[PDB]
Formats: C-alpha cells, structure tokens, sequence
C-alpha cells in the first residue's frame, strides 16, 4: 500500500493567531493537495479554541481634552476551523512515488515506532489535528530501516478505502488497528502491520 502523505487546511474565526500551527502541507505537492492519482480522504473538520493575551492600547481622557494612552496584556480567544486530510491512490497509477510511515503521537501519547515522543531518525513530523504528529520520510534507503507498512487512516465520519466503492471504518488484510487520537468525542484511527 503507497501513502500519498497527509494535509490540513485551517481557516480563521475569530484573532489570526493560530493557522500557523494548525495548518499542513503535503510534502509531495508544496501545497494542500494530493500528488497526482491520489485521492483526498476527508478525516474531520474541527473548530479549535484558544486563550491567548494580545497587546492593546487604550485612551483614558480628563474631561475629553487631556488625554493618556496605556498599553496592556488582554485576554481573548483566538478560534480556527482545521480540515484534516490524507492521501490515497486511487488506482496503481504511476508508481513508485510515495510516503514511508514512521508512526504518529501526540503531546500527551507516545509513538509505538520510537518509543518516544519524537519520530525515527531523519523523518520529519507532520501536523494533523490540534496535536497529532505523523512521521514521514522520503528517502527509501535511510528510512526503510525504521519504516513500517501503513494500512491507511480512519475516522467517526470516514471509513478506510484500502480495505478489500465501500468506505469501512476497518484495517485492511493484514493489518491491525490502533488509536490515533480521540478528536472532540471523534475517533481517529490508523492500521499498521501486526506486531508490537
Ligand atoms: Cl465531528
């Protein structure tokens, strides 16, 4: 199975504070797209909500003629839609271009590939979610090393195209499934080949 990377577009609500860390290109396009043959899974879309202190100015005035301004810390919410998706080919297409996988974690969760909060030796993690971390690498003959077989991701709302059209929410073949995240009460999942 060829994984054709992961992206999350993000939009603005409310303060222009957050897309930098929630937003994600793919690696293989430079953009918020899959390569060419691969289709865009949707995973989720998502409002995330933040306290944040912004810096702003005041005018306080003596009868509207003798005026003061201050500047100060204030507390606001800063909100962003995410819209979380991954890559997956439609057909065989051309090959062999395409993602090694070298596991997921979180802020609060370990990857089972590392053993550590981190991603294998020269991969490069990707943001999915509010804190998912997906780790990536391009270069076959340094990666395959710590590469495991990836059996695609799904979702509450989106079930996995590689099982073998019907989207189930299940691991294809031999692969076995494993939790990625639960995002606001919505679970997220992906499958990898049977093992610890
Ligand atoms: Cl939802």
């Amino acid at each position: 199975f060829t994984f054709g990377g992961v992206y999350q577009e993000c939009t603005e609500l409310s303060g222009d504070v957050l897309c930098q860390n929630l937003e994600q290109k793919n690696l293989l396009t430079g953009d918020f797209s899959c390569p060419p043959g691969y289709s865009p899974v949707h995973l989720l879309s998502q409002t995330h909500e933040e306290g944040y202190s912004r810096l702003e100015c005041k005018k306080k005035c003596t009868l509207k003629i003798f005026c003061k301004t201050v500047c100060e810390d204030v507390f606001r919410v800063a909100k962003a839609e995410f819209r979380a998706y991954w890559c997956v080919a439609a057909g065989q297409v051309p090959d062999n271009s395409g993602l090694l996988f070298g596991g997921v974690f979180t802020d609060k969760t370990i990857n089972p590939m590392t053993n550590a909060q981190s991603c294998p030796a020269g991969y490069i993690p990707l943001n999915l979610f509010e804190s998912l971390k997906v780790c990536v690498s391009l270069d076959y003959e340094l990666g395959f090393k710590f590469s495991v077989p990836f059996g695609g991701f799904f979702s509450c709302i989106m079930g996995n195209p590689l099982v073998n059209a019907p989207s189930l929410k299940k691991c294809p073949g031999g692969f076995s499934q494993h939790l990625a995240v639960i995002s606001d009460g919505c679970q997220v999942s992906y499958c990898v080949k049977a093992g610890i």
